[PDB]
């Protein structure tokens, strides 16, 4: 139904300094639901501290024209590279405007990174149970392509580039404030 792909693989030893810190933006898509067409841009602003992840999260609904702001906090996985998260909705000031439902979580993987690319799988859960998964493609600069590790990543679980849906080609709007003043 809902159910979130196997054979995610977390990266082995992600550098957790580097991956948890700045801003990335998805510069690939891949929804696993072919009836997600709603084009969408996001971008986030992981970190990590004391095996807890706190980040802030920035989706635009490129068809809509309305953006929402999501901050997520979570355990790490011991394997360093996989955490799943709670999540509440804050306003563009990152003031709460709806706490988080605790029947809500979603379950991210760093599946690998290199350079300024990263590729990384969001499995969203309802009470424990699978709703829904993506796969993103990362980087560091909006109009960059991916590092050939990252497709690399994708060929090993039998995905290709080809089928994800390209942001740069999207009339994006990113709250870039938001996310830099992240923490701070
Ligand atoms: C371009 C990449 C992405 C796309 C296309 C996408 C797509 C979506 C869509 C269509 C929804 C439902 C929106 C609605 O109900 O109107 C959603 C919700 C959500 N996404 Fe994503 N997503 C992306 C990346 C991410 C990432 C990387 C994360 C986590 C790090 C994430 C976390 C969430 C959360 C927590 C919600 C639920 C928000 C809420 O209901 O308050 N998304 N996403």
């Amino acid at each position: 139904p809902g159910e979130c792909s196997v054979n995610v693989i977390p990266k082995k030893n992600l550098d957790k300094a580097k991956f948890f810190s700045g801003t990335w933006y998805v510069t690939h898509y891949l929804d696993m639901d072919p009836q997600a067409t709603e084009k969408f841009c996001f971008s986030f602003a992981p970190r990590e501290s004391g095996g807890t992840v706190k980040e802030a999260l920035y989706h635009f609904n490129v068809d809509s024209k309305v953006s929402f702001y999501n901050t997520g906090t979570g355990p790490l996985e011991s394997n360093g590279a996989k955490y799943t998260a709670k999540f509440n909705t804050v306003d563009k000031k990152g003031k709460e405007i709806k706490p988080a439902d605790e029947k809500y979580s979603y379950t991210v993987t760093v599946i690998e990174a290199a350079k300024q690319s990263a590729l990384i799988h969001i499995c969203l859960q309802e009470d424990g149970k699978d709703i829904g998964d993506l796969y993103s493609v990362l980087n560091r600069n909006k109009n960059a392509l991916p590092n050939k590790k990252i497709k690399k990543a994708l060929n090993k679980v039998s995905l290709v580039l080809t089928k994800f849906v390209v942001t740069k080609d999207l009339d994006c709007k990113y709250d870039d404030k938001f996310l830099s003043s992240w923490q701070k």
